[PDB]
């Protein structure tokens, strides 16, 4: 049955940004775009957050300066990763690691909630990149389900760190952040606010949508949602564990002070339960504190320059060089070709 | 749109890909019942896709019929649509076409007359799909016609125009080449002709390497017709693949036509035809009050017109109802 398959307007060529080949638009912004894109040269998949400065005014340019140096900061296995950075007079590229998965909220509602030894997992690695993050004095302010990502082996990755900021322990915050149903209650009033108390609450509220499918606080209009959110209550389902309710329950506390700190919720008797995980006291012991040859001789035999390569890379500035030594390296991870 | 939950559908696997949008078989938890779900990334859509499937979803609301697919529900999140409607457990006209060939006269006059009563139905509403293909075209387990992918469905008042590209271009009345304005109807049944010939042909009426190629195809009107078609049906399609749209069959002349008339008489055709010109069931609001679900809020979702959770499992409980469940 011989037939062609044409497309209904004619779909224009794609777009390249030097070795990138632009595909989807993944997320939309308030000054950007993300789109998902291949490397041309090693065949990764990438996102690309796309900034058109145009339309911005110089406020604007160094708070978005501030969340590049931030991800420049943040290596982790569970933060999505920062491979490059490219600039136009007109235009700034981010290119970050591509998570396969999309979103945890979207995935839930298709495969339902989370058994808590699963929850216990993801909510393992999600603290680990809190945690690393909180240890290196910054908070992400916006923790919520969208933010959340999963790639192909459905590992948690953190990412869009546009609301983070920096902090020194003890400082006041001025400036709202984030999703209202993930704001501690000190937000909706308007207080000045320690950081990473209000990621605890966000962390909470975020405990509760894995283990139950559902919102502790949630309201028709906003001012009906700040009702729910200042009186503290919420419905506990008969299916969670008492040790999980206490971690919620005191997680969750309009007192800021009263709330948890990170160090003890990694000891919380929910935590502990199931297998013993040496994997994750690791990480956690990591927050307080080599030239891959094989990659280095790929790259040489492409043309790329082997000084500048490792000038790149000790200079640490994100570029055409240290992105393809990162990409081909995380290739080689996954015993894949060169 | 309304809020998206957690634990009501497991989806399971792929079963179309859309311009933006990929169709999901998923299971109803509650119901056991078997669903596709249209599922929609928001992020890819500017601000005039967003309000063309806000009209794909209005016109959804307004057809209830046995050769149109169902929608059951409408849920939202942050970055999602989501579309739950009837699952076609024969699937698509056009892959059956592939496993076994062109269809005998004498089926696809079955399945022909099942889309066409689909079609009137939607005219009579001042609704036309436009975008009529073979890959539109579901069976369900009966091997009954079920009409989909409305995404192009459009609202129209006889003898408006309409101005807008529409559809699948092989499909396509010479008119959308040209960018002229046009009546409705008279594209959905151009497009009615090539679905006719391809389900007595198995090939395509116009085709071509490049879109210029086939436009050229298109706008020269000729096309083959094999040997083994019967003469009534070459007539039929002749006076419905006609360059000047108003020289087309309306859908009247279409249903009495010669060919549609052979075989067999059809009290239930014409009758479905008759009905286009101008039910609470309790028994289920039972099993469902079984369910121990508020009945007060039920009603409120069914009049209120907003396709919830309730309306879901309302309408596939209607299912099992006519199922004889
Ligand atoms: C607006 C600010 N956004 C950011 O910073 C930001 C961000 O937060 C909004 C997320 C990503 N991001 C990385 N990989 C992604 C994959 C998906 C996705 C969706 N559906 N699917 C299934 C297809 O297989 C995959 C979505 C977003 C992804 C990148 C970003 O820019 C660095
Ligand atoms: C993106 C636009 N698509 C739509 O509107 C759209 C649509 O477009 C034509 C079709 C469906 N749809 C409903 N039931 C289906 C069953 C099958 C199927 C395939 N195989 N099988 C078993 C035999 O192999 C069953 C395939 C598609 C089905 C749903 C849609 O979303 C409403």
């Amino acid at each position: 049955m011989h037939h062609h398959h044409h497309h209904l307007v004619p779909r224009g060529s794609p777009a390249r940004i030097g070795y990138y080949e632009i595909d989807r638009t993944i997320g939309k912004g308030n000054f950007a775009v993300v789109k998902r894109a291949t490397h041309l040269v090693t065949k990764a998949k990438v996102a690309i957050k796309i900034i058109d400065k145009t339309q911005l005014d110089e406020e604007n340019l160094k708070k978005i300066f501030r969340e590049v140096q931030i991800m420049k900061m943040l290596c982790h296995p569970h933060i999505i990763r920062l491979y490059q950075v490219m600039e136009t007079e007109r235009m700034i590229y981010l290119v970050t690691e591509y998570a396969s998965g999309g979103e945890i909220f979207d995935h839930l509602v298709a495969h339902g909630r989370m058994a808590e030894k699963e929850a216990r997992r993801k909510f393992k690695q999600i603290v680990t990149a809190v945690y690393f993050c909180h240890c290196r004095n910054i908070v992400h302010r916006d923790l919520k389900a969208e933010n959340l990502l999963l790639d192909a082996n459905l590992n948690i990755k953190i990412a869009d760190f546009g609301f983070s900021n920096l902090f020194t322990p003890g400082q006041l915050l001025k400036d709202w952040c984030g999703s209202p149903p993930y704001a501690a209650p000190e937000l909706f009033e308007g207080k000045e606010y320690d950081g990473p108390k209000v990621d605890i609450w966000s962390l909470g509220v975020v405990l509760y949508v894995l283990v139950c499918g559902a919102l502790p606080f949630d309201g028709s209009t906003l001012q009906n949602l700040r009702a729910r959110v200042l009186s503290g209550k919420f419905r506990i389902p008969f299916f969670m564990s008492t040790e999980c309710e206490h971690l919620i329950r005191h997680m969750l506390v309009l007192d800021p002070n009263k709330r948890l700190s990170m160090e003890q919720i990694c000891k919380h008797k929910w935590m502990k339960l199931g297998d013993a995980d040496p994997n994750f006291d690791r990480l956690i012991a990591e927050c307080q504190q080599p030239l891959n040859e094989d990659v280095l001789l790929a790259m040489e035999d492409m043309g790329l320059d082997k000084e500048q390569t490792l000038q790149s890379l000790r200079s640490d500035a994100y570029d055409h060089y240290s992105a393809i030594y990162s990409l081909l390296c995380d290739r080689h991870k996954r015993h894949k070709t060169l």
